[PDB]
């Protein structure tokens, strides 16, 4: 009603929903209840090690590689992680990879 994004994906999927989704599910909660200002520790309660676990899942979907964990998340929020990921893909090189076994 106020924004175009709104809960869940904006149109098809939206990188924003990808991060929030992976985070929400990793926090033992739905993506519809995931707050945009929910820290990866204050609320989501995701240790530095836990964050990297879900962060790797996002990069894979966004089609990244080295983007895995752009910066500290212990003090970041879903909006920051989602924005950082969406930013990279928004202007990333012509590189790609799979990397299995994990």
């Amino acid at each position: 009603m106020a924004r175009a994004d709104d809960t869940a994906l904006p149109a098809a999927t939206g990188a924003l929903e990808l991060v929030r989704h992976l985070v929400a599910e990793r926090a033992e909660l739905p993506v519809e209840v995931l707050r945009d200002d929910s820290r990866f520790l204050d609320d989501l309660h995701m240790s530095s090690i836990t964050v990297g676990q879900l962060v790797n899942e996002a990069a894979r979907a966004m089609g990244l590689s080295a983007v895995a964990m752009p910066t500290n998340f212990a003090t970041a929020t879903v909006r920051e992680m989602a924005e950082a990921l969406e930013a990279r893909e928004r202007e990333a090189p012509h590189l790609e990879h799979h990397h299995h076994h994990h």
